[PDB]
């Protein structure tokens, strides 16, 4: 799709079997979700945004649909406030900024 | 352009008569730009991300150049480690997200 931008980019995402609402974010290099329940191992990681930095599990090499495109990557989980779809999972499936 | 997005959508911006480097952020409903000691009035903001929020300053009808294409609208200057263009000037340049 070509995706305007007076709206926030908002799309349904499905991670561990789960479907959840998330924004398509070009200013964030990886992709952070809310806390939540998801399978697979993880280690403790440090990330920082606007605001200061937060305590973040990372998942490797997790199973993400995006929109109805299917990913495989990095995914952050930790007190973001708002689930949002970072660059290495938009690159998978091929979005491109065009003006 | 049609910008790929292996690596941060790093693009020139002109404002306040300064040319600096900003991210085309699908993310950001706000345009939120590194200290720079704009004139004019202004009234303070909070903006929240990762991390919390930062106290900013909110600037009207503020000219700015993007890669080329004017805009016009609210600019919020504060202690962001980054220049973001956010959505309210995203539109005004033609600018979608596609995949
Ligand atoms: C978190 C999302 C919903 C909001 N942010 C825009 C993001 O694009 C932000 C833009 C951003 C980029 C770099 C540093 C700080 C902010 N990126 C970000 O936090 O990404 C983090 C996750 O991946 C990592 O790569 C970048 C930081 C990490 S933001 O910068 O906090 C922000 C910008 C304009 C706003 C606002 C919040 O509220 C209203 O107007």
């Amino acid at each position: 799709p070509q995706i305007t931008l007076w709206k926030r980019p908002l799309v349904t995402i499905k991670i561990g079997g789960q479907l959840k609402e998330a924004l398509l974010d070009t200013g964030a290099d990886d992709t952070v979700l809310e806390e939540m329940n998801l399978p697979g191992r993880w280690k403790p990681k440090m990330i920082g945004g606007i605001g200061g930095f937060i305590k973040v599990r990372q998942y490797d090499q997790i199973l993400i649909e995006i929109c109805g495109h299917k990913a495989i990557g990095t995914v952050l989980v930790g007190p973001t406030p708002v689930n949002v779809i970072g660059r290495n999972l938009l690159t998978q499936i091929g979005c491109t900024l065009n003006f």
